[PDB]
């Protein structure tokens, strides 16, 4: 198994560049708006703690540079959505594909567009932790940037990024301005949570590892949801919902492996170690792969 | 941050077609008026074992080929076959094609896969072309005519183009010439590559991500000549570091304060002892798929 980003040409089709004097970032351009950062619109110095709605009402329509490649496109409107732009342009786009907007949970993956100065520049899979962070590569000039997964012909954006953190983790937020995690767009020292173990895309890892022939772990018994997550915040992985027992259902069909019966496997595992063994060829338990993913795979 | 990422594929996804002959469907890379595809195409479950490829294609004509982009069928007005790759030409030219050109690839050296099924893009990721002339990919039924790319400014290089499974999981292909990386063979065997090494210069690269990143714990105070140095590694059946090597490292070297030889012998420490437990940048594994230039790129 490796990380597998979805084909990002749909996506490449809607990156421009949104420049408000000198600060120039990523947007996303969709039939006739363009959405992005609204960050845009600070000066370095007053990224310290801005006032953003006076900060927009000082700006006309005039004052937004939008530009696809180096041929601009000239802004008709403008407003604010929580922490995003709106721009509102005289072109729709015709590249725009089918598309809609989602806000994701954490431990579900997306393919990460990086972009720079409305220039692709590179494509790759991420993990929403629980904490609200993902691990991303993300250099200056990469704000606006978006995340995304794509389902037969219709691309849903779930991530805009904004922002990094101290321990060198990103945030950001979905296409309807709003954060994923405690959060906020202001040049301050901010903290994550402690993050935790994706639980849920464990045990994906453990029925693909079934799928495969690698089974020396599966036991006899199984486990109630409560004593499995109860005994799971104990060694920092994420506590299972119900969405969760139900994404798992089509890999425990393929199975023929009850999902609380691998939790009763993953419960020992936790509780004994490996002992020296591994599962499909590595010790430690891969936790950034999703059941679609698995699915995607095999 | 450090991820392992790919180049962006929509340039690619443009030239994909669907390519089919009797029974047998794969994928096609269509650039102007001639669609490139794996030769096997032609073959049947009697034929695989041991194809006579010139004899069974001169028994096919332009329209045994059926080549769908999309909805619309392309008219095949002419064939021929160069090495193992089979070509198409159609009526009619690609408007997406970009400005493309056909490499050979070194063995070390990393290429995006844009994995496609039926002619359609599925899924995209960076591979390594190991020194064994394998790669390490995520390939299934249908995938065969799949390519492998690098993008430099607006132009694709293409230097893959996928045609097998080895039993032991890993994957072989072509050029867009046709001719093999490595010893193997298009036909329906079971083929073994020789002894797979480690690309050096690659764990190199990304030990001193890693440092970019914060993350010294294998660093250490001794030092080491090269040839004691590759000396040690061939034992531990990692490639021999040669002076180019060296050079196409100063950039990190000069980046992190760490020299070259001093990484090596970090290395060498870690080859003879292991990671006792220890992971770096997240992995229980020294990767040796990030080229000097990707961890730059990237950094
Ligand atoms: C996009 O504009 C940019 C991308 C950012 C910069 C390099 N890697 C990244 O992810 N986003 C910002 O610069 C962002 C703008 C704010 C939200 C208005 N600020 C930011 O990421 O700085 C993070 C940060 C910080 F604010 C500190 F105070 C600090 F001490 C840090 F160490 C730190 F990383
Ligand atoms: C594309 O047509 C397809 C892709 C292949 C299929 C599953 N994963 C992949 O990468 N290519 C083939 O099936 C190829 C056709 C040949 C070149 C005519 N054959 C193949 O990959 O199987 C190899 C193979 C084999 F031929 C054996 F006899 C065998 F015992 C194997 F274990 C084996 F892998």
């Amino acid at each position: 198994f490796r990380k597998m980003a979805f084909p990002s040409g749909k996506v490449e089709g809607c990156m421009v560049q949104v420049t408000c004097g000198t600060t120039t970032l990523n947007g996303l351009w969709l039939d006739d708006v363009v959405y992005c950062p609204r960050h845009v619109i600070c000066t370095s110095e007053d990224m310290l703690n801005p006032n953003y709605e006076d900060l927009l009402i000082r700006k006309s329509n005039h004052n937004f540079l939008v530009q696809a490649g180096n041929v601009q496109l000239r802004v008709i409107g403008h407003s604010m959505q929580n922490c995003v732009l709106k721009l509102k342009v005289d072109t729709a786009n015709p590249k725009t594909p089918k598309y809609k907007f989602v806000r994701i949970q954490p431990g579900q993956t997306f393919s990460v567009l990086a972009c720079y100065n409305g220039s692709p520049s590179g494509v790759y899979q991420c993990a929403m932790r629980p904490n609200f962070t993902i691990k991303g590569s993300f250099l200056n000039g990469s704000c606006g940037s978006v995340g995304f997964n794509i389902d037969y012909d219709c691309v849903s954006f779930c991530y805009m990024h904004h922002m990094e953190l101290p321990t060198g983790v990103h945030a950001g937020t979905d296409l309807e301005g709003n954060f994923y995690g405690p959060f906020v767009d202001r040049q301050t020292a901010q903290a994550a949570g402690t993050d935790t173990t994706i639980t849920v895309n464990v045990l994906a890892w453990l029925y693909a590892a079934v799928i495969n022939g690698d089974r020396w772990f599966l036991n006899r018994f199984t486990t109630t949801l409560n004593d499995f997550n109860l005994v799971a915040m104990k060694y920092n992985y994420e506590p299972l919902t119900q969405d969760h027992v139900d994404i798992l259902g089509p890999l425990s069909a393929q199975t023929g492996i009850a999902v609380l019966d691998m939790c009763a496997s993953l419960k020992e595992l936790l509780q004994n170690g490996m002992n020296g063994r591994t599962i499909l060829g590595s010790a430690l338990l891969e936790d950034e792969f999703t059941p679609f993913d698995v699915v995607r795979q095999c």
